[PDB]
């Protein structure tokens, strides 16, 4: 059988720490760490300006989504670059990524200095995904690309083949295709190469609560992207409240989740952290 | 230990196919292709000429029913020959019998396939009836059920079976059932070996399943019930040709999924992920 | 694990039997036969001497409830047996059963003729209920004892070297005290030991549907026994979720019984028995 | 994969005890025993005084918690120890237990003849629990001290060289953090360790029924804490879900244990620990 996330628990270690020296912060590429380990989704009803800017001032990143047009998307990016301990380039403007299509219309984007461009679809283990990553790169080199979404140890190495920086994994499409992959199996497979290709992993679906995101973590993913947890607020274009808040109650999670494993920093929690199987009986 | 569809997920592989190059068409027997691999089941609140016609139509098949009184059978298997598409340029369509003097007057409207259709095909009434169909009409296609393990299949296929159909109120009333991906799977290596094609019968729901019934080794899969409340039809679904058109459009996208062109390379192809209790 | 009746299914079989003429009877004991392998269960809700006697008239048998008075009980059993496939005694009068628990009841019971003393206790496998069955048959070794209820290998080897004809085995109790076994596996697991030593097995629990009554009885169990789903019904007690006349529901029971027993190629219960394979479904296989 | 309550049954044994005279009694320490192997969480809408004194009364023991101030809950701990089968001292008071969380609690608790300090956190296996057992060991060696919440092995032989005489085992922590244990496997996994300490283990979290009681014991529990199930109560804190008096409560699981016990053929606690198996039951057995 393949692991979902409700199939396992954390399993409490000795602790010497409490949740007030614990460090979330994570490393996904060369020159790049985000205090807080969350994306939000490229969904119209989710990241937008507001909320861009929301998730790179509490320590995250947010990728605007691809549905507005190359030109009228770009000024979405740059508001965000007009602006505590945010995430923030050298030149001190915040943080921001952009989900792109599969010629391409990345250029408008890189010319406003963009710090990530997403090429994300259904199916990342395709060829025209595979032939749209190497096209970025040899136009761009600096940029950095994050790609998906792929459930395999196989797709992973043609997206790390490709170039790209980091990789994506990850409903309607089992009902509808009868495709799909568990995620927390998905996880564990493509990261046992990830992280000898030291590339990070970006884990996107599957997540529902916090005590989820500490599973993905703890699993081997240095980040995880959510979507539908950040579109009933404010920032976002149900009714969640400030976003503030939701981050918060999801940073203070994985914090105390960390405590019951005794880990002081993401490192250490990946290194420590063990699984249990629980039976169906799981309430 | 025994799979239904909601046990597994095809496993997405490596694809270079796009959904506008995929062929879904399938043969079922000798110098019979539907573009479509879905057949109406013989519900009588579904399959008429209205909705025979219509499932022709759209590249599929139906199966004028017997519950019809004979001679209103016949009646209606004429009603859709005269305006998919045989030699003569008739749309195709079929007939269900019970367990055989009453096919002769099926096949003197040129009718393409008659079913056999019982819920227990491994038994002798049911072998007996298909030997006397391919004695007196051996031209005619046959199309013999239920079964559900390699021996009924090999039964009926020693019958003289064209071809296999595979296929709740049975499972409360007598206890007696076989979840239809092992029973799709147990069947296809006798079939496979026999040149005899398969028609999933029951358990589908979604456009999902019939994409786990043909990777699994169906050529056709049969549905009832989904096509119960469309108009073409004596709950209310609509236009039968959007619902239909729904059912290729998710099997054309899953084979998309594997990298699949056909139908014979998404069964080489495809691979089932077995799933949890909670991986729902 | 251990398993019920909704982990399994019976796997279709080659058949040339028509249901029509499919035989379900059964030889509960010797000089015992029910031409309708159902017996009602001893609740107050369910078998009085009203039931009783339509559960003798349809082919089965009834089992007088003990929360009657044993002078009330006897006075039941007296209606019962005063009163075409019905159960029936050397004598031509309706069979009956009578339930009784762990001296002032086995006595006028016997004299009434009874036709079989049931030892219903929730736990079988007891020193109570050993010396009851001795003292039973010691007392009256004429008359037929059904003890119970047991759910492993040892507690009916106990029941048979005390002397039982028949063997029962079989939810409140599981939220109340937490012990249990399911009764797919109970009934396999003791089912080598009674055959071996000629002991019939009835499946008390469990019964939710006619295609439950045949897993049952294709485990190895003789005869099924229901309760709840005979308590809506006219000949049930009370002037109450109603269900109608007693005899459309058992007959829905036995024709499930024999459209399955017609799915195995089966014509009798030993061919069931001998036939029957079953296939273990998934969570998700409902 | 780890097993909890749901997963398993109690199997039927052989008996010759009836559930009158089976003794329940637990010894969770030296010269501490209860009467009724039940122990009433540390939690504001459940242990009071009130709830504490009925809790003594009926043979168990109250935690008074700690959402009282440290010199409220003194206050509560007077009025019990001044206030059948109920658990005295050697004094003839009522017997009570408090709550501290990891210095101005345990000093005056001692003053007012706490019978037993109950370290309580959602993460024993840490080190500001381990230094907060020594210390009181260290100033008040005379004073018996329960530590948790734990669910491993490793974790209890810290606790245990800690000094801790007492072992506890154990919602809202699975979904905001991810971690857990499932109980029955938690408890199985202390039962070894604790057993060559000498210590005895207290099962908390995840009971919902009597049955859970008897597997939570069965399992090697020598006492159970359990706090929704009487937050209800009249003894409870709050005014008039209303449950009723908690002698009624308490008699209901005390029958059910009983019972329990009476299924494996054990008198005592002791010997239902070593007679009790477990039956894995199936996903539709549920």
């Amino acid at each position: 059988v393949a692991l979902t996330f409700d199939d396992v628990l954390l399993r409490p270690e000795f602790s010497n720490v409490l949740p007030r020296d614990i460090d979330i912060s994570t490393r996904i590429a060369k020159d790049f760490t985000l205090n807080l380990p969350i994306m939000s989704a490229a969904m119209d009803q989710v990241t937008d300006s507001r909320l861009a800017i929301a998730m790179a001032q509490a320590g995250g990143l947010g990728v605007i989504h691809r549905n507005f047009s190359p030109s009228e998307q770009v000024a979405q990016v740059h508001q965000v670059k007009k602006f505590p301990n945010a995430t923030k380039d050298s030149k001190g403007r915040l943080r921001v990524a952009a989900a792109v299509s599969v010629a391409d219309r990345v250029g408008p984007l890189f010319d406003v200095n963009v710090d990530l461009v997403v090429v994300d679809t259904a199916h990342g283990h395709s060829q025209k995904v595979l032939d749209a990553v190497v096209q970025i790169k040899k136009n761009f080199p600096s940029l950095l690309v994050m790609a998906g979404n792929i459930a395999t140890a196989e797709g992973a190495l043609a997206l790390i083949d490709a170039g790209a920086d980091i990789i994506k994994v990850g409903c309607t499409t089992r009902v509808v295709t009868g495709v799909g992959c568990p995620q927390l199996s998905a996880i564990m497979s493509v990261v046992e190469v990830a992280e000898r290709a030291g590339v990070a992993i970006v884990a996107d679906g599957g997540i529902r609560f916090s005590g989820d995101i500490a599973k993905a973590i703890a699993a081997g993913s240095a980040c995880v992207m959510i979507g539908s947890l950040l579109a009933g607020t404010d920032e976002s274009p149900p009714y969640k409240g400030p976003i503030a808040s939701v981050l918060h109650q999801m940073s203070g999670g994985l914090k105390s989740s960390m405590g019951y494993v005794g880990a002081s920093n993401i490192e250490e929690f990946q290194k420590k952290a063990n699984f249990i199987r629980v039976s169906v009986a799981g309430l």
